[PDB]
């Protein structure tokens, strides 16, 4: 027999993702690099593996859309809601949607796609918001002007509570 897990998590370490469509704001390559770096935030501190799919059905379908885009969470135009992701599960589970009425960047201008993606992928993986104002998973987007991204210890503890640490060295 099997009882349901205590927490929403993926029951597999090998996850797939697909970039379904792209924002006008950035190149395909900038967008791919941003999502790849954002997934690496999480895979670097767990046993999670992320494989990009070019088509078909991935665990984490990523898309850019505006207003009503096929769920109960319509976007709201410029500013306000930025993005959202669904917790682990079938179908819409794990999917991450980015509001394409925002300006997405690879800088401190607009909203940094890597930074918001890393945060959305936290949700895609089972993390909700943290009270730690320094946390990646803090509910309010701020861009610190840090040159170097470092996953805060709060988010490390959170994600490792779900998936364990993976290799504690490289
Ligand atoms: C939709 O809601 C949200 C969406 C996102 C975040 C949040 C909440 N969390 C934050 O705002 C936040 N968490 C951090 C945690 C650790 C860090 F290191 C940080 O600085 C990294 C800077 C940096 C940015 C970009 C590059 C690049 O492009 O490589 C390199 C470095 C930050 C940070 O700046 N902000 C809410
Ligand atoms: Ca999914
Ligand atoms: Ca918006
Ligand atoms: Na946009
Ligand atoms: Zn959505
Ligand atoms: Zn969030």
């Amino acid at each position: 027999y099997n009882v349901f897990p205590r927490t929403l998590k993926w029951s597999k370490m090998n996850l797939t993702y697909r970039i379904v469509n792209y924002t006008p704001d950035m190149t395909h390559s900038e967008v791919e690099k941003a999502f790849k770096k954002a997934f690496k935030v999480w895979s670097d501190v767990t046993p999670l593996n992320f494989t990009r799919l070019h088509d078909g059905i991935a665990d984490i379908m990523i898309s850019f859309g505006i207003k009503e885009h096929g769920d109960f969470y319509p976007f709201d135009g410029p500013s306000g809601l930025l993005a959202h992701a669904f917790p682990p599960g079938p179908n819409y589970g794990g999917d991450a949607h980015f509001d394409d009425d925002e300006t997405w960047t690879s800088s401190s201008k607009g909203y940094n796609l890597f930074l918001v993606a890393a945060h959305e992928f936290g949700h895609s993986l089972g993390l909700d918001h943290s009270k730690d104002p320094g946390a990646l998973m803090f509910p309010i987007y701020t861009y610190t002007g840090k040159s170097h991204f470092m996953l805060p210890d709060d988010d490390v503890q959170g994600i490792q509570s779900l998936y364990g640490p993976g290799d504690e060295d490289p």
